[PDB]
Protein backbone atom coordinates (compact mmCIF):
# COMPACT_ATOMS: atom_id res chain seq x y z
CA UNK A 1 0.00 0.00 0.00
CA UNK A 2 1.22 3.46 -0.02
CA UNK A 3 -0.01 6.13 2.27
CA UNK A 4 -1.50 9.65 1.27
CA UNK A 5 -2.34 12.64 4.20
CA UNK A 6 -3.79 15.98 3.15
CA UNK A 7 -5.91 18.41 4.85
CA UNK A 8 -8.40 20.60 4.34
CA UNK A 9 -12.83 20.93 4.01
CA UNK A 10 -15.04 18.40 3.36
CA UNK A 11 -15.16 19.54 0.03
CA UNK A 12 -11.71 18.70 -0.57
CA UNK A 13 -11.50 15.01 0.79
CA UNK A 14 -14.47 14.10 -1.30
CA UNK A 15 -12.88 15.07 -4.27
CA UNK A 16 -9.36 13.81 -3.54
CA UNK A 17 -10.83 10.55 -2.25
CA UNK A 18 -12.21 10.26 -6.15
CA UNK A 19 -8.84 11.35 -7.39
CA UNK A 20 -7.33 8.34 -5.32
CA UNK A 21 -9.95 5.91 -6.40
CA UNK A 22 -9.62 6.99 -10.09
CA UNK A 23 -5.47 6.19 -9.57
CA UNK A 24 -6.50 2.86 -8.38
CA UNK A 25 -8.81 1.88 -10.90
CA UNK A 26 -5.76 3.07 -13.59
CA UNK A 27 -3.20 1.07 -11.26
CA UNK A 28 -4.70 -1.98 -9.50
CA UNK A 29 -1.25 -3.17 -8.14
CA UNK A 30 -1.32 0.21 -5.37
CA UNK A 31 -4.16 0.24 -3.23
CA UNK A 32 -3.82 3.88 -1.19
CA UNK A 33 -4.88 4.35 2.31
CA UNK A 34 -5.56 8.04 3.33
CA UNK A 35 -5.66 10.15 5.92
CA UNK A 36 -7.03 13.59 6.33
CA UNK A 37 -8.06 16.53 8.59
CA UNK A 38 -8.57 20.06 9.43
CA UNK A 39 -5.92 22.29 9.39
CA UNK A 40 -5.25 22.41 13.32
CA UNK A 41 -5.68 18.27 13.96
CA UNK A 42 -3.49 17.69 10.67
CA UNK A 43 -0.25 19.16 11.98
CA UNK A 44 -1.64 17.27 15.37
CA UNK A 45 -0.86 14.05 13.27
CA UNK A 46 1.76 14.64 11.19
CA UNK A 47 4.39 15.96 13.87
CA UNK A 48 5.33 13.03 15.77
CA UNK A 49 5.00 10.56 12.90
CA UNK A 50 8.09 13.16 11.56
CA UNK A 51 10.32 12.43 14.33
CA UNK A 52 9.28 9.16 14.36
CA UNK A 53 10.51 8.74 10.64
CA UNK A 54 6.72 6.99 9.77
CA UNK A 55 5.29 9.94 7.96
CA UNK A 56 2.86 8.79 4.97
CA UNK A 57 4.47 8.19 1.44
CA UNK A 58 2.98 11.33 0.10
CA UNK A 59 2.79 14.27 2.28
CA UNK A 60 0.53 17.34 1.48
CA UNK A 61 2.86 20.41 2.99
CA UNK A 62 2.87 24.05 3.24
CA UNK A 63 5.61 26.76 2.74
CA UNK A 64 5.61 27.90 6.19
CA UNK A 65 6.61 24.27 7.39
CA UNK A 66 8.49 23.03 4.55
CA UNK A 67 11.95 24.05 6.08
CA UNK A 68 10.99 22.20 9.57
CA UNK A 69 10.01 19.02 7.75
CA UNK A 70 13.07 19.66 5.71
CA UNK A 71 15.33 18.98 8.77
CA UNK A 72 18.52 16.81 8.71
CA UNK A 73 17.29 15.24 5.67
CA UNK A 74 13.79 14.52 6.74
CA UNK A 75 12.36 15.07 3.38
CA UNK A 76 13.49 13.53 0.04
CA UNK A 77 14.47 15.93 -2.82
CA UNK A 78 12.24 15.47 -5.76
CA UNK A 79 14.51 16.91 -8.25
CA UNK A 80 15.75 14.01 -9.50
CA UNK A 81 12.13 12.73 -9.87
CA UNK A 82 11.34 15.53 -12.50
CA UNK A 83 14.84 14.37 -14.70
CA UNK A 84 14.17 10.70 -14.66
CA UNK A 85 10.58 11.46 -16.12
CA UNK A 86 8.73 10.04 -13.47
CA UNK A 87 7.36 13.64 -12.68
CA UNK A 88 6.63 15.29 -16.12
CA UNK A 89 7.37 18.94 -15.80
CA UNK A 90 7.07 19.85 -19.81
CA UNK A 91 4.43 21.81 -19.26
CA UNK A 92 5.27 22.83 -15.35
CA UNK A 93 7.52 26.73 -15.34
CA UNK A 94 9.77 27.09 -13.35
CA UNK A 95 8.47 29.55 -12.03
CA UNK A 96 5.49 27.51 -10.46
CA UNK A 97 7.88 25.13 -8.24
CA UNK A 98 10.02 27.29 -6.88
CA UNK A 99 8.16 28.31 -3.87
CA UNK A 100 9.18 24.54 -2.40
CA UNK A 101 12.83 24.95 -2.83
CA UNK A 102 15.39 24.90 -0.25
CA UNK A 103 19.30 24.83 -0.80
CA UNK A 104 18.49 24.51 -5.03
CA UNK A 105 16.58 20.76 -3.75
CA UNK A 106 12.77 20.70 -4.16
CA UNK A 107 11.26 19.34 -1.01
CA UNK A 108 7.87 19.94 -1.73
CA UNK A 109 6.07 19.98 -5.24
CA UNK A 110 3.93 22.95 -5.91
CA UNK A 111 0.12 21.58 -6.19
CA UNK A 112 -1.75 25.10 -7.04
CA UNK A 113 -0.36 28.56 -6.78
CA UNK A 114 -2.06 31.58 -5.17
CA UNK A 115 -1.50 35.06 -5.86
CA UNK A 116 -2.32 37.96 -2.96
CA UNK A 117 -5.20 40.34 -4.29
CA UNK A 118 -7.67 43.38 -3.40
CA UNK A 119 -11.14 41.76 -3.04
CA UNK A 120 -13.47 44.23 -3.88
CA UNK A 121 -17.30 44.31 -3.34
CA UNK A 122 -18.65 45.96 -6.34
CA UNK A 123 -21.44 47.03 -4.91
CA UNK A 124 -19.66 49.24 -1.75
CA UNK A 125 -17.38 50.45 -4.62
CA UNK A 126 -20.33 51.72 -6.82
CA UNK A 127 -22.36 52.88 -3.93
CA UNK A 128 -19.35 55.47 -2.75
CA UNK A 129 -18.78 56.89 -6.15
CA UNK A 130 -15.27 55.05 -6.26
CA UNK A 131 -13.66 52.44 -8.34
CA UNK A 132 -10.20 51.01 -8.74
CA UNK A 133 -7.39 51.30 -11.95
CA UNK A 134 -5.69 48.39 -10.41
CA UNK A 135 -2.65 48.33 -13.68
CA UNK A 136 -1.18 51.30 -11.49
CA UNK A 137 -3.01 52.49 -8.65
CA UNK A 138 -0.41 53.76 -5.48
CA UNK A 139 -0.90 53.05 -1.70
CA UNK A 140 -1.74 56.85 -1.69
CA UNK A 141 -4.71 55.08 -4.02
CA UNK A 142 -5.57 53.01 -1.53
CA UNK A 143 -5.60 54.62 1.24
CA UNK A 144 -7.90 57.77 -0.24
CA UNK A 145 -9.80 54.53 -1.04
CA UNK A 146 -10.59 53.10 2.51
CA UNK A 147 -11.20 56.83 3.54
CA UNK A 148 -13.80 57.85 0.58
CA UNK A 149 -15.81 54.13 1.31
CA UNK A 150 -16.57 55.04 4.83
CA UNK A 151 -17.79 58.39 4.20
CA UNK A 152 -19.75 57.38 1.76
CA UNK A 153 -21.22 54.11 2.26
CA UNK A 154 -20.75 53.77 6.36
CA UNK A 155 -18.93 50.65 5.19
CA UNK A 156 -15.87 49.91 6.84
CA UNK A 157 -12.89 50.70 4.20
CA UNK A 158 -11.40 47.36 4.60
CA UNK A 159 -10.65 43.88 7.14
CA UNK A 160 -7.21 45.51 6.63
CA UNK A 161 -3.95 43.58 5.73
CA UNK A 162 -4.04 40.81 8.83
CA UNK A 163 -1.46 39.83 9.56
CA UNK A 164 1.47 41.46 8.90
CA UNK A 165 3.79 39.03 8.36
CA UNK A 166 1.81 38.51 4.75
CA UNK A 167 0.86 42.15 4.36
CA UNK A 168 4.22 43.51 5.26
CA UNK A 169 6.27 41.55 3.17
CA UNK A 170 3.67 42.26 0.12
CA UNK A 171 4.24 45.92 0.86
CA UNK A 172 8.52 45.52 1.06
CA UNK A 173 8.22 44.10 -2.72
CA UNK A 174 6.23 46.81 -3.74
CA UNK A 175 9.31 48.84 -2.77
CA UNK A 176 12.28 46.79 -4.23
CA UNK A 177 12.90 44.53 -1.13
CA UNK A 178 12.35 41.47 0.42
CA UNK A 179 11.30 40.23 4.05
CA UNK A 180 13.32 36.82 4.28
CA UNK A 181 16.90 36.33 2.70
CA UNK A 182 16.53 33.90 0.91
CA UNK A 183 18.75 31.68 2.38
CA UNK A 184 17.46 32.50 5.52
CA UNK A 185 19.62 33.74 7.65
CA UNK A 186 18.28 37.13 8.09
CA UNK A 187 15.89 39.90 6.99
CA UNK A 188 16.67 41.03 3.94
CA UNK A 189 15.40 44.69 3.67
CA UNK A 190 17.79 46.78 5.41
CA UNK A 191 16.03 50.30 5.87
CA UNK A 192 14.10 50.55 8.95
CA UNK A 193 12.04 53.67 6.91
CA UNK A 194 10.51 50.95 5.11
CA UNK A 195 9.22 49.29 8.41
CA UNK A 196 8.35 52.40 9.62
CA UNK A 197 5.95 53.98 6.50
CA UNK A 198 4.02 50.40 6.31
CA UNK A 199 3.09 50.94 10.09
CA UNK A 200 2.33 54.23 9.88
CA UNK A 201 -0.36 53.63 7.30
CA UNK A 202 -1.73 50.73 9.30
CA UNK A 203 -1.88 53.45 12.40
CA UNK A 204 -3.49 56.20 10.09
CA UNK A 205 -6.17 52.97 8.76
CA UNK A 206 -6.67 51.60 12.28
CA UNK A 207 -7.37 55.00 14.19
CA UNK A 208 -10.08 56.04 11.29
CA UNK A 209 -13.85 55.44 11.27
CA UNK A 210 -12.79 53.16 7.75
CA UNK A 211 -11.49 50.58 9.90
CA UNK A 212 -14.62 38.95 7.85
CA UNK A 213 -17.64 41.24 6.99
CA UNK A 214 -16.72 41.52 3.41
CA UNK A 215 -20.37 39.61 3.55
CA UNK A 216 -16.05 46.55 4.47
CA UNK A 217 -16.17 46.85 0.12
CA UNK A 218 -12.38 45.59 0.58
CA UNK A 219 -10.45 42.16 1.73
CA UNK A 220 -6.75 41.23 1.25
CA UNK A 221 -6.47 37.55 0.69
CA UNK A 222 -4.87 35.06 -1.37
CA UNK A 223 -6.57 34.64 -4.96
CA UNK A 224 -7.78 31.08 -3.85
CA UNK A 225 -9.89 32.79 -0.93
CA UNK A 226 -12.15 34.60 -3.38
CA UNK A 227 -13.85 31.58 -3.88
CA UNK A 228 -16.08 31.23 -0.30
CA UNK A 229 -16.47 34.97 -0.40
CA UNK A 230 -17.45 34.97 -4.10
CA UNK A 231 -20.33 32.08 -2.89
CA UNK A 232 -21.07 33.82 0.26
CA UNK A 233 -21.78 37.81 -1.05
CA UNK A 234 -24.95 37.96 -2.42
CA UNK A 235 -23.06 41.24 -4.14
CA UNK A 236 -20.73 40.62 -6.80
CA UNK A 237 -16.62 40.55 -6.05
CA UNK A 238 -14.15 40.99 -8.10
CA UNK A 239 -10.28 40.30 -8.00
CA UNK A 240 -8.12 43.66 -8.25
CA UNK A 241 -4.47 43.77 -8.56
CA UNK A 242 -3.33 45.33 -5.01
CA UNK A 243 -1.62 48.44 -4.76
CA UNK A 244 2.12 49.78 -6.35
CA UNK A 245 2.45 45.89 -7.42
CA UNK A 246 3.53 46.79 -11.17
CA UNK A 247 6.50 48.76 -11.04
CA UNK A 248 8.70 46.10 -9.01
CA UNK A 249 6.83 43.13 -9.80
CA UNK A 250 5.70 42.71 -6.07
CA UNK A 251 2.98 39.66 -6.62
CA UNK A 252 4.30 36.68 -6.44
CA UNK A 253 3.29 32.70 -7.33
CA UNK A 254 2.93 31.67 -4.07
CA UNK A 255 1.90 27.31 -3.22
CA UNK A 256 -1.12 26.76 -2.29
CA UNK A 257 0.62 23.66 -0.80
CA UNK A 258 2.79 21.33 -2.40
CA UNK A 259 3.37 17.79 -1.69
CA UNK A 260 6.59 15.74 -0.37
CA UNK A 261 7.97 12.36 0.43
CA UNK A 262 9.55 11.64 3.50
CA UNK A 263 13.40 10.10 3.33
CA UNK A 264 11.45 7.16 5.39
CA UNK A 265 9.51 6.26 2.17
CA UNK A 266 9.89 2.64 1.00
CA UNK A 267 7.63 3.48 -2.36
CA UNK A 268 9.87 6.81 -3.65
CA UNK A 269 8.86 5.97 -7.35
CA UNK A 270 5.27 5.13 -6.48
CA UNK A 271 4.31 8.29 -4.41
CA UNK A 272 6.39 9.96 -7.32
CA UNK A 273 4.00 8.36 -9.38
CA UNK A 274 1.35 9.87 -7.58
CA UNK A 275 2.13 12.63 -7.52
CA UNK A 276 2.99 13.56 -11.17
CA UNK A 277 -0.66 11.71 -11.77
CA UNK A 278 -2.11 14.43 -9.53
CA UNK A 279 -0.18 17.51 -11.34
CA UNK A 280 -0.37 16.24 -14.92
CA UNK A 281 -3.72 13.87 -15.49
CA UNK A 282 -6.21 16.06 -17.00
CA UNK A 283 -8.81 13.53 -15.92
CA UNK A 284 -7.82 13.94 -12.50
CA UNK A 285 -7.90 17.93 -12.49
CA UNK A 286 -11.47 17.52 -13.64
CA UNK A 287 -12.31 16.31 -10.32
CA UNK A 288 -9.94 18.78 -8.73
CA UNK A 289 -11.11 21.87 -10.99
CA UNK A 290 -8.86 24.23 -9.48
CA UNK A 291 -9.44 24.36 -5.56
CA UNK A 292 -6.14 23.53 -4.86
CA UNK A 293 -5.25 26.52 -6.61
CA UNK A 294 -4.25 27.39 -10.03
CA UNK A 295 -2.61 24.05 -11.81
CA UNK A 296 1.36 24.61 -12.33
CA UNK A 297 0.82 22.69 -15.69
CA UNK A 298 -0.29 25.17 -18.60
CA UNK A 299 -1.62 22.24 -20.09
CA UNK A 300 -3.63 20.84 -17.04
CA UNK A 301 -5.22 24.60 -16.82
CA UNK A 302 -6.51 24.73 -20.80
CA UNK A 303 -8.00 21.39 -19.67
CA UNK A 304 -9.91 22.41 -16.97
CA UNK A 305 -11.16 26.00 -17.97
CA UNK A 306 -13.75 25.17 -19.82
CA UNK A 307 -15.25 23.73 -16.73
CA UNK A 308 -14.84 26.20 -14.10
CA UNK A 309 -18.24 28.61 -13.60
CA UNK A 310 -18.30 32.47 -13.23
CA UNK A 311 -16.51 32.78 -9.76
CA UNK A 312 -13.00 29.80 -10.23
CA UNK A 313 -12.80 31.55 -13.75
CA UNK A 314 -12.29 34.56 -12.15
CA UNK A 315 -9.55 32.88 -9.95
CA UNK A 316 -7.68 31.37 -12.69
CA UNK A 317 -8.30 34.98 -15.17
CA UNK A 318 -6.88 36.80 -12.26
CA UNK A 319 -3.79 34.93 -11.53
CA UNK A 320 -2.99 34.26 -14.98
CA UNK A 321 -2.60 37.90 -15.83
CA UNK A 322 -0.90 38.52 -12.67
CA UNK A 323 1.58 36.07 -13.55
CA UNK A 324 2.69 38.07 -16.28
CA UNK A 325 4.11 40.59 -14.41
CA UNK A 326 5.73 38.53 -11.10
CA UNK A 327 8.90 38.15 -9.19
CA UNK A 328 10.30 35.49 -7.79
CA UNK A 329 8.64 33.60 -5.12
CA UNK A 330 9.60 33.52 -1.60
CA UNK A 331 11.49 30.44 -0.75
CA UNK A 332 9.59 28.04 1.63
CA UNK A 333 9.83 30.08 5.26
CA UNK A 334 13.24 29.65 7.02
CA UNK A 335 12.95 27.64 10.70
CA UNK A 336 12.42 30.11 13.15
CA UNK A 337 10.29 31.81 10.93
CA UNK A 338 7.15 30.79 13.64
CA UNK A 339 9.03 33.20 16.18
CA UNK A 340 9.27 36.01 13.89
CA UNK A 341 6.10 35.97 12.85
CA UNK A 342 4.89 36.10 16.29
CA UNK A 343 7.32 39.11 16.91
CA UNK A 344 6.00 40.76 14.22
CA UNK A 345 2.31 40.57 15.50
CA UNK A 346 3.60 41.29 18.86
CA UNK A 347 5.13 44.59 17.35
CA UNK A 348 2.32 45.61 15.38
CA UNK A 349 -0.35 46.12 17.96
CA UNK A 350 2.51 47.67 20.29
CA UNK A 351 2.46 50.31 17.63
CA UNK A 352 -1.32 49.82 17.23
CA UNK A 353 -2.74 49.68 20.66
CA UNK A 354 0.65 51.42 22.97
CA UNK A 355 1.88 54.31 21.48
CA UNK A 356 5.31 52.98 20.59
CA UNK A 357 6.95 55.17 18.01
CA UNK A 358 7.34 53.00 14.40
CA UNK A 359 10.65 54.50 14.29
CA UNK A 360 11.56 52.74 17.82
CA UNK A 361 10.28 49.75 17.38
CA UNK A 362 11.67 49.48 13.40
CA UNK A 363 14.81 49.04 14.87
CA UNK A 364 13.69 46.62 17.29
CA UNK A 365 11.69 44.55 15.73
CA UNK A 366 14.91 43.82 12.80
CA UNK A 367 16.94 43.60 15.77
CA UNK A 368 15.46 40.41 17.03
CA UNK A 369 14.25 38.96 13.79
CA UNK A 370 17.87 38.76 12.65
CA UNK A 371 19.03 36.90 15.65
CA UNK A 372 16.48 34.34 15.70
CA UNK A 373 17.34 33.64 11.75
CA UNK A 374 20.96 33.67 12.31
CA UNK A 375 20.56 30.22 13.71
CA UNK A 376 19.78 29.58 9.73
Amino acid sequence: TLRIAWWGGQPRHDYTTKVIELYEKKNPHVHIEAEFANWDDYWKKLAPMSAAGQLPDVIQMDTAYLAQYGKKNQLEDLTPYTKDGTIDVSSIDENMLSGGKIDNKLYGFTLGVNVLSVIANEDLLKKAGVSINQENWTWEDYEKLAYDLQEKAGVYGSNGMHPPDIFFPYYLRTKGERFYKEDGTGLAYQDDQLFVDYFERQLRLVKAKTSDFIVSAITWNYSNQYLGFARLTDSPLSLYLPPEQMQEKALTLKPSMLFSIPKSSEHKKEAAKFINFFVNNEEANQLIKGERGVPVSDKVADAIKPKLNEEETNIVEYVETASKNISKADPPEPVGSAEVIKLLKDTSDQILYQKVSPEKAAKTFRKKANEILERN
